[PDB]
């Protein structure tokens, strides 16, 4: 994965995180955008960085939670919401 600073996760619109990243933060909830909707398909995260992840706008469907870079997200049958949050277990 590429280079992510420790609290900071960047998604990507391609497997094996390749093209154009976009960068979010620890401290942010997002509703994809639409015309992003379902098309983030790899994620590099940040070593202080965990990303609680749903199929769905409304936080239900496949439910992910990733505290490391995932090269194929496809699994979570499109991402429409997630939070990067302070990467604790607790
Ligand atoms: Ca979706
Ligand atoms: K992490």
């Amino acid at each position: 994965a590429p280079s992510v600073d420790p609290t900071k996760v960047i998604f990507y619109q391609k497997k094996n995180f390749e093209g154009s990243g976009d960068t979010y933060a620890v401290g942010q909830d997002v509703s994809v955008p639409g015309s992003l909707n379902d098309k983030y398909f790899s994620v590099a995260v940040g070593a202080s960085a965990k990303v609680i992840a749903w199929q769905h706008y409304n936080e239900t469907g496949h439910y992910r939670e990733w505290t490391t870079s995932q090269a194929d997200i496809s699994d979570i049958g499109g991402l429409s919401r997630f939070r990067v949050v302070d990467d604790d277990t607790r």
